[PDB]
């Protein structure tokens, strides 16, 4: 799967 971290 694709992953996004919005810190
Ligand atoms: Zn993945």
């Amino acid at each position: 799967g694709s992953n996004q971290n919005n810190f």
